[PDB]
C-alpha cells in the first residue's frame, strides 16, 4: 500500500526524467547559468531533488508529489519569457506528466 504508491511514483518520476524535454529541470538551477534566480524564486525545485525526496520516503500522498512537480513548472514559467525554450519544455513535459498520472490511475 505505501509500497505501491512508491513504485508508481518512482516509475512516473523516472519516465519524466528520461523525457527529451526534461533536461532543463534535472538539477538545481546553477547561479552561473541564471541571473539572480534565487533572489526571484523562493521555492526552487528540480527532478534531482524530487528523486532524493522520493528515496527519503517523503512522498506519502499523490498531493505532495504533484505539488513538487507542479512547482518545477510554475517556477520556470515565473522566471522565463513565454516563448523561451525553457517555458516550451515545461509545457511539453507537463503534458507528458499529466498523461502518466492518468495512465497510472493515481488519486489520493
Ligand atoms: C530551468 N532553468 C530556468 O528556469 C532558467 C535558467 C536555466 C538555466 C540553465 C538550466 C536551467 C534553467
Amino acid at each position: 500500500d505505501p509500497d505501491q504508491l512508491y513504485s508508481t511514483l518512482k516509475s512516473i518520476l523516472q519516465q519524466v526524467k528520461s523525457h527529451q524535454s526534461a533536461w532543463p529541470f534535472m538539477e538545481p538551477v546553477k547561479r552561473t547559468e541564471a541571473p539572480g534566480y534565487y533572489e526571484v524564486i523562493r521555492f526552487p525545485m528540480d527532478l534531482k531533488t524530487m528523486s532524493e525526496r522520493l528515496k527519503n520516503r517523503y512522498y506519502v500522498s499523490k498531493k505532495l508529489f504533484m505539488a513538487d512537480l507542479q512547482r518545477v513548472f510554475t517556477n520556470c514559467k515565473e522566471y522565463n519569457p513565454p516563448e523561451s525554450e525553457y517555458y516550451k519544455c515545461a509545457n511539453i513535459l507537463e503534458k507528458f506528466f499529466f498523461s502518466k498520472i492518468k495512465e497510472a490511475g493515481l488519486i489520493d
